[PDB]
């Protein structure tokens, strides 16, 4: 496909950016990149202008909860057998669809590499 | 595929963007973004880390040369049926990589929307 910097319909990007648990093995990443009352991703999914979701094996730091909504096997809990990743969605005016994309693992790797 | 934030591999992003001839009729695009001698898109790969290049009809400035290029059928020559375009190709690690076509992206859009 072409990318044509002047049209009206949007393109998307999706990234799953994994959690990178094994180089901070004590890091609350799932705490803090959701906040009290889940409002830090809201704050960064406002900001950004993307959607932001924390999803697979940890993302609802309860391994009883998980196992039961897995095993239920309801299509929506099927994200919890992926590696534990963020999921980036931009869907944005293509001269703008990189910038936003950039700005979004920008801020979203603020939370995955803490430390930098 | 996940995006692994911390990994030697390099992941490729390709974009192909049209060149805005409708919108400006008389911008001699072609010449603006190679210059002299190709030493325009010479510095702009050299500044944006990314193979840039310009492809499709158009993209010769020679009918004559393009009609017998793509008639030679020479696969090399194969772009020469293409509506005109920038073909961005980045190349990089995964933390940076989105970063670098963005910057490209910028860059490429200084000469596509040479009026903004
Ligand atoms: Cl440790
Ligand atoms: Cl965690
Ligand atoms: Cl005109
Ligand atoms: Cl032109």
């Amino acid at each position: 496909n072409y990318l044509d910097l002047f049209s009206h319909k949007n393109m998307k990007l999706k990234e799953r950016v994994l959690i990178p648990v094994k180089q901070y093995p004590k890091f609350n990443f799932v705490g803090k990149i959701l906040g009290p009352q889940g409002n830090t991703i809201k704050r960064l999914q406002e900001e950004t202008g993307a959607k932001i979701s924390v999803l697979g094996k940890g993302s609802m730091r309860d391994k009883a909860k998980e196992e039961e909504l897995r095993k239920g096997g309801d299509p929506k809990y099927a994200h919890l057998n992926m590696d534990l990743h963020v999921f980036i969605e931009v869907f944005g005016p293509p001269c703008e669809a990189y910038a936003l994309m950039a700005h979004a693992m920008e801020e979203v790797k603020k939370f995955l590499v803490p430390d930098m």
